[PDB]
């Protein structure tokens, strides 16, 4: 690929990433650093007021720890549709076999949700409802039973990931790289997937050298984070199963259970 | 680092890798592909060929084989430790960090270098004098059968990269100098060394595999496969520990897996 084509691919992905995702990293950092302050949820009473004054669609209709956990699950489903739409803009993606498109999205969304959640996090908490709200790390970590220990690993990853100081133009290509992973189980035609990922990796490499020229070997270090992502996604799955087999108070309307399966 | 300094570091690391590891990938491939009469391995594919293999190269066969693997893993830890001492900057690090880097790194390197000894049909043993088939290992009883197969699965994919020893020497160094190991005290001096090693690996792969597009990225993505298999392995050991109460591990290995 020629250098100018890689920059074209990078710019294409950045524009689509801006249209697909409501709250960008650039805007999220402005809210987090305090540079219209978000409503802060730091305890039980502040949560109760936030749902009454603001309409947090994922924290309304039970026990608080379960409602918060389910709220994270409800937002994760919304993000899946945003990731799906963004994937359609990746050159070559919609031309892949239809089952392979579904397979790539099925096994990639968790890694991408974790990646993009870091954009909304700092060491003290996480933005919610398109940056209108802020839930503290301490409030999430203090939820009872396994729900508290379910939340903290996300902040631990995000803090490490955010030290790379990626911006949105870096992240748009990186997320594209994750989607086009040829090692997903059940892929039928790996070759066009790895061919697209090779273009995306070239575009990411050049993007990082031009956008972070003093950040030595940032490309390599970002690729090493794909290990952290896979590891934490597998831990995540094992934490859910434990919650599922233990907790008798998790029942939603069956139609809801289907949607948010 | 300048280009000539990166080439110097690659040659340094390849030199130490030859001095540290008795069975290289180059020699392993010459034995496996055959076409020679002086380095043909004896092939162990069932009980009878195993029994004859012991004369040519106590307890239940699956246990004896597992013990064979653990004994060679200990030797591998010894060879890996010796190579690590040669990586510029490693011995100058805080001593607790040296232990920590080796604790979490040796297994990822064992799996990497075990692939050199593998093809889809089996694995070289006893310094390449023997060859134990994949089917025979898979057919062991209890948990031991499924204990063997995940290694072959990784190797088939890893070997498709067609790395040679000079490539692997730098890659193995990159793995050891990982700043994200749990419990490290001084992450910065470790990451500075890894940066030079990553630069050296990058230049090495471009010169040695110029048609292999993005091989650098693809090789780094393999560190994900490595991390996963080490995790599966540790969980398989635990099942064996609670099932086989009369089976001991080497002290060096038991220290490595604790936490
Ligand atoms: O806006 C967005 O892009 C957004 C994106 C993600 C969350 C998110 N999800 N997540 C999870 O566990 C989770 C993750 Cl990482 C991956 C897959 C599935 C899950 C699932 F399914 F298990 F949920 C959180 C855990 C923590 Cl600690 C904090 C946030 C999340 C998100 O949370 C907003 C939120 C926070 C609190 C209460 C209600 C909503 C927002
Ligand atoms: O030459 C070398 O560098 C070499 C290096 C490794 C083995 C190795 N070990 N290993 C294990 O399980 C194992 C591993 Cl990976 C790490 C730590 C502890 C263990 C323990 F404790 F579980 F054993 C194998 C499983 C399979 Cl399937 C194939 C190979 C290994 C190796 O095996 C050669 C061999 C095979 C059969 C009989 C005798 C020797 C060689």
């Amino acid at each position: 690929m020629e250098s100018a084509d890689l920059r074209a691919l990078a710019k294409h992905l950045y524009d689509s990433y801006i249209k697909s995702f409501p709250l960008t990293k650039a805007k999220a950092r402005a809210i987090l650093t305090g540079k219209k302050s978000p409503f802060v949820i730091y305890d039980m009473n502040s949560l109760m007021m936030g749902e009454d004054k603001i309409k947090f669609k994922h924290i309304t209709p039970k026990e608080v720890a379960i409602r918060i956990f389910q709220g994270c699950q409800f937002r994760s489903v919304e993000a899946v549709q945003e990731i799906t739409e963004y994937a359609k803009s990746i050159p070559g993606f919609v031309n892949l076999d239809l089952n392979d498109q579904v397979t790539l999205l099925k096994y990639g969304v968790h890694e991408i949700i974790y990646t993009m959640l870091a954009s909304l996090m700092n060491k003290d908490g996480v933005l919610i409802s398109e940056g209108q709200g802020f839930m503290t790390r301490e409030f999430l970590k203090s939820l009872r039973k396994p729900f508290g220990d379910f939340m903290e690993p996300k902040f631990e990853f995000a803090v490490k990931f955010n030290a790379l100081e990626l911006d949105d133009s870096d992240l748009a290509i990186f997320i594209a790289v994750i989607i086009l992973s040829g090692d997903r189980p059940g892929l039928l035609n790996v070759k066009p997937i790895e061919d697209i990922q090779d273009n995306l990796l070239q575009a990411l490499e050049l993007q990082l050298k031009l956008n972070h020229p003093e950040s030595s070997q940032l490309f390599a270090k970002l690729l090493q984070k794909m290990t952290d992502l896979r590891q934490i996604v597998t831990e995540h799955v094992q934490l859910l199963q434990v919650i599922k087999k233990t907790e008798t108070d998790m029942s939603l309307h069956p139609l809801l259970q289907e949607i948010y399966k």
